[PDB]
């Protein structure tokens, strides 16, 4: 699996690929690993699929409830804290997952949450077996000054590089952009396919 | 075991064979592995027999109840979500199964659910020890543009190929076709035998 | 890895892909897995790379020597017997490989040799993590009556199917055709790319 | 450790960092991991330091001897084949190393050799705990049409990205360029420091 | 990780670095490991991140409640005693952490608390993989007679030495000074960077 | 154990303490861990005492032999290379030691050699359970511009700090200074005691 | 750790050192291991620091509660019986400690209690890693006829000997004398230091 | 077992007890553990009896042979070095012993040698299960200024203390005194009994 | 430990020694292992001290309560049956003890009870590590016709023999005699010493 | 098994029983465990029967050979030393035995030898599972002043007691008496039976 979240001035971009394997066996080429969980909040999943999917359901439900109760969206750090408590509480019988939570409240945020509920905010982060290849691309190419369009190109380049070198990663790249103006928006596939062409890449 | 489910424009086709083994020991040549669980919903089972049989009874019961309560059939994705929750909830004392759920709501769907409750939708899928051989056939021969008659021949070819190469697969091929127009129809054995002959296959 | 060897009336066709992994890590996209080891003899390798490479050097050396000593090529069954003895002799400190040996003497032959030196002749065979997918395609589509051009398309379809479903398989498909008339001929990459296009496949 | 070898039209560029660790303990900040082993041949070492250092001494001695006996330099592929044989011979009591061998004979070559003597030629390669980060950078940025100056900047960017994300990598970057015209040239430290400054990097 | 707490005549200085690793993988360069938990009380965390973060949340909440209930701040030794009880109570299912608690009541105090709830007061202490390097600097250089400015320089020197030799330590040094007069004051990054320059240090 | 070796302009200084333990049991307060092994060469030992003592005897004998045979002293890098070969040769049945070798040939050198024969030159190094505390002091206080008098005080400070924090270190500090002019000179105990007083230290 | 308790005609003397280790790492030089738990009752602790500290708090609380409820001090044998019951009740999830309880009711008493609640009265006893060295000194030098001044010298001699030979013992010696006349009296550090000087000892 | 060796101005005193156990079973009350191995050399044995007895025979033979060959007794440090070489040579199939060697050449010496051949000279030493009790007595009571008569009483006191606290020690105390004037002299049992009587001890 | 119980015409005699060990370490020379638990009932304990001490307290309490409730002493066989039930109830989390219960109701009885609650009446029995030595003495010397004075000498002989051969046994012999006429009588130490003297024994 | 050897003024008496078991299965009631190995030398065996029987054959052969070569009998201590050497030389692939060697040279001797070649002389000794019961009887009843007739009764009493309490001992008692006057004399069974009757014993 490869997922990534980056922050830019007033935006968050998250992206994944779609390959679901069992050992070397590619069971599904079109898994979904990127989810909207609130108006301006997204989550990516890596690890045990059943565990991750239960968590996505729980987050969609809890963040909706909270929003209705508080008349405001849960702050992104509160989403990460909630998840941190939940996962740590069962650390000895854990959700076998790595999660990214990205979103905008008064500021863009990406948090990386581990299976023991350890949660750390970063300017960008990546999870799954393909993450080291992503980190290479982002170390070399990320700039805090990038436009959303440049950030989208960057995550496409990073995930494409991971797909070339991580056999557990593959399939179409999914990308979401999160802004105060439009909230969470999953980019159309045609647009991502168009950028892959104009960047001169594969799959 | 070999089971398969494919989607076509307005149809789902699901098929299995019937061999039940205790290691190398063929105990039963005619086990049942394909079940109608709702008006337009079918399920196949692979893995531990007692576990799979309990889940078939549970699904038949629950979808009947849900239908009477809601006055509509459970959406196919809702079927897969329910199973997902059920299986993940006992992940440390699991149902040792692989399930395909297939059906028609507003559109055809096939879902593949694992023993930890991970559920993924696909255009086609296969489970059991025979599945790799099926995936070879489907990769080579499946087309989204196929008629129901072509899709029926396809699943027969795929499962017959698996029977040739997986010693845990064997016996008569069972096939169901699910459409909005005709509902869930299990094809008569005589029809499947006829196609096996006309395709130049065996059994 | 995926390798395949098929016999036809007066021909052997052998093919592989080229992906070399360290677990999920794709180290090399263009490894070589198909080798001419004698005038009318080819071998494919699967398993531990260093072990397989040593055996290729040993076979090239020994068949050249044998040819000069006997004034005729080692019969294909004799090639498989030699390897059989060699591999069984170190069965407790083994070469961790799966080998196909293919060639023409008075007739076409394909042999599959395992890490304990078990050798079995077959009309066709496949090795590596990708082999189950290949066996599906071959079971469904192979015919003893095929022309060389049809057999070449077949192995391309089989290996392309394996590449779609085995994450340890990937890269350009290499193909050799062996006949008494033309000897061992590795097909040019441009020819294989052309067939991949005309068959509606990828890469 | 991070090491990298790339090929360009008529050149090979090899580079490493210098950190030697014992678990988390940085024992030495300035170990040497890149060595000239023949007139136009270099080698990088990763893995167990004692094993790697013995192999460097063995290769320096043997290539000098070979050159004196043959009146020509050992071909690069011959160097890799020699290493393959040596390492595979002791597979069950191994040199726990990863090696890159790079150089010029009639053409540039880079080979990657593993602890079982598996050896594969590639247009570029990387070894050590930092390698996945390097592969990200190279996948995204490498071009076959690069000048030597561009190739040198590329390996510096790649190793710099690795140092940022791999705690087992660190220290000054060492770079050598190998050509027919100029031989094996280790770049001066002040030249690499200049490029680090100009590329906007650190350490 | 490296954290340190020292006492001086009427002050406590606590400091950490910010690196979060998974094995050799530097996932976050800017984790937070030093926290204000009461008006004149600070805590540092080392060990399993999810456990430590839960404890920081628990301590912030409890000390705030206690302050409102008692109308005085919890005594520093009472903070250590509370933690000692909580950690020992779950010692067979532990919080896998090392904690420093420092602050001022009628006098400065630093306490070090282990995963079994063992709590010992000291004039100075250090936790994390970098602590042995810190203890060398402190043994050689600490004086009970130091001024706050001298103590801040010392902790900076100590953590800088740890970052040079512990690959699990890194990033910017965070420092807090606690006094009766000024309360808990986290020093501005600019002030620490300036001290690093004047002391002639790196990373 | 704590040992240290540092290089200065035209000198090498090596030092150890003397404690020999069996677990917590202090068996000997006055073991010897610093040895002259050639005219301008010293060695320190850490690890399994019987192994280290055999190596000290082997080194004294071999360096004397070599000097008689070559009519020159073995170069310091040759001493380290010899040890490297010896230790690596038996890596699977090892000498369970860490060694420092220091001396003067055309220049000062210190090498650190591990139990697999990995040998690395450094400007300074430390071995034994007390080495991390030493590394703290050296990182903070070492300067390449120090006089011999200053270097002697430094090693005394570094070892004294180690004795305060490592219960497996203890007893009198032994120090040797190596120069071209004066050769290998073990400093008298009274001189070290005087320096211990003047520096304000213990034991 | 080293602790000791001896009885004399109308007195109990208890003493410990103060070193706290994790393996060879001396984390704390001034831990506290000797505690007043009632008017004429003391306790020493050895073993897991968190467990022992909990038990010190529990004993202080219960003995105070008991004294208030009964209007007399708990008899020393009753203190040991209470401890014996408590420790045995959790023997399968134990407090990993060794305890000495000493005091005066109608007579002086020392009891030694183990982690399974085994409790035995003795005229003298010692616990911790340093205890065997203490038993040597006491076997040779203890006399039931000693004055309090003589007994204080004896325990100081005993612990000093233990500190010389047990690397897990160290730091200042703490001594308490318990009499009916003066109650529990912890001896001032200056007095113990003066005795150490006068007896010709160290630390 | 308990053995001890001490040095005084011009004498060595060695002593043991005699108990031989098989776990708790006292098989023999009168084993011999102290042996004259040369004119002015003695040895004590602790550990596996059969191993120790072989070494006693080996040392008696070799020291006789050496004395006849060299016309001088082997120096005490040579004796320890010979043992060190012998034991270390077989360290993976070891003699499971602890040895003391004591004697007079130009000066008194006591060496303690472990099962891996580690050999350390000391002013005094003790081996066996009773050794910690001995070390307490020696730390408290040993003086370098002692007369032979005083040193004899000391070792009797030390072993008597060990016999009171180590159930694996027991039986009559054996004592030898070694001097240049008188050679190796094993004290008569009645003299040791008389000293036990006068010192106020048991057995 | 050694304990013994014998029956004679109208008497029971029970006896133990007093040694408490921690492996080879004689912690206590004067433990108590023989207890009066009712008017005419005694019990000895062997095994885990803390467990045995709890049971002593439990039996003293229950037999008092029963005597008050029933107005008669619990029959000796009832005492053994109560213990049998208690110990067996917790057999998977057991009291790790061996018990003898002896007494007079209408007749003398000795019962031996194991850690799983197996209870067997005998004319005599022995427990603890010293028991086999006791059984040799009793087999050879016990007569049912013995007087109380003879039976007392016998048990003293038996325990004295055990003390000579079992290093886990030692210290003063305790003896009680139980009769209807005189009740439970613990013999005075001076009477047992006088018998040890007259019988020609030790300790 | 039970065996015993005792010395008297001018005699050695040795005795065994005869039971051979596999677990609880009494396979043989009349095994032989006492052997004449030289003119005035006997041996008993305990442990693995095959190992012991080989050693009996080896000792008979070697002692006969030695007597013929030296023209005198091997001294009993020499017999034990030879055995000690032989058993120790194979200690890691041992003879799993316990041996008693008894005889007369210039004096009576009994030696006990273990499976690692540890050999100790004693006035009496016993081996086998029944030995602890024997030691009981001997501790109570052995006298150095006994006549041969008294010693024979003693060993019969001792083994009879062992047979009562050790289910691995049983069968007829075999006794041998060794004197200078009469040599090795195995007592007639009728004589031992008569003593058993007269002493009032069983079997």
């Amino acid at each position: 699996t490869t997922t990534v979240g980056i922050t830019l001035k007033d935006a968050v971009i998250m992206a994944t690929e779609r390959r679901v394997t069992m050992e070397n066996f590619i069971m599904h080429k079109n898994g979904k690993k990127l989810f909207q969980i609130d108006t301006y909040t997204g989550m990516t999943i890596a690890g045990l699929v059943g565990d991750a999917q239960v968590l996505v359901r729980y987050m969609k439900a809890e963040l909706e409830l909270y929003r209705l109760q508080r008349r405001v969206n849960m702050p992104i750090e509160a989403v990460a804290t909630l998840l941190s408590n939940m996962l740590n509480q069962v650390k000895y019988m854990p959700y076998m997952v790595q999660l990214l939570v990205g979103g905008i409240d008064t500021a863009p945020h990406v948090f990386s949450i581990d299976a023991a509920g350890g949660s750390v905010e970063d300017i960008y982060a990546s999870t799954g077996s393909g993450s080291p290849f992503v980190y290479g691309v982002l170390e070399s190419q990320y700039s805090e000054k990038m436009t959303v369009d440049e950030g989208v190109d960057l995550v496409i380049r990073a995930i494409s590089a991971a797909k070339q070198r991580d056999s557990a990663s593959g399939g179409m790249i999914d990308v979401a952009v999160i802004t105060r103006k439009d909230g969470y928006v999953q980019l159309p596939t045609d647009q991502i396919e168009s950028r892959i062409r104009k960047l001169g890449l594969i799959l």
